[PDB]
């Protein structure tokens, strides 16, 4: 119910009631948030190339990577296909801080994949939006995120 089945994130239900209720601790604590939306440059190709199951190899190891790096209060989902999200909750700079994360997931996601023998290309886009300038409820920002990530895939 809470999880994905396939990659052991967070599905869309528990990802938008866990963002809810980030944006309520916020308000109070005066902590920052960002929600970013990352998807994969080359998922299309590996279920073309190489079938179904390539294209899961690579969901798999993209969660395997998102649970190493982001860690509570921090959180992440797996929408469906391979759009994630990443939810940071932290201090400081936001826009600042929220780019340092978006830096670091970009670079692991950029490593390939072994599957059946061969190498599965990763490579990852991403959209950024902040909490409260970018939505004020958890489906504006997510909404607004995934604007983010069309305008990074158009323009890179």
């Amino acid at each position: 119910a809470e999880h994905d089945g396939l990659t052991g994130l967070l599905n869309r239900n528990s990802l938008q009631m866990r963002l809810a209720a980030a944006i309520d601790r916020v308000e109070a604590s005066g902590e920052s948030l960002a929600v970013i939306c990352i998807d994969l440059d080359h998922f299309k190709e590996a279920n073309d190339q190489h079938g179904h199951l390539a294209g899961d190899a690579l969901l798999v190891e993209t969660a395997r990577r998102l649970q190493s790096a982001v860690q509570a209060p921090s959180f992440a989902a797996r929408l469906g296909g391979d759009e994630f999200i990443v939810v940071q909750i932290a201090g400081g700079d936001q826009p600042a801080v929220a780019a340092e994360l978006a830096g670091r997931l970009i670079e692991m996601l950029a490593a390939p994949v072994p599957f059946d023998g061969q190498e599965l290309a990763m490579g990852s886009s991403l959209g950024v939006s902040l909490y409260p300038d970018d939505g004020r409820t958890a489906e504006a920002l997510m909404a607004n995120a995934d604007m983010a990530l069309y305008r990074a895939k158009e323009s890179g």
